[PDB]
């Protein structure tokens, strides 16, 4: 997940991969 509760400027290692 690319935004988990809300990360809108961070993305984790594995979002878009």
């Amino acid at each position: 997940k690319c935004t988990s509760d809300q990360d809108e400027q961070f993305i984790p290692k594995g979002c878009s991969k």
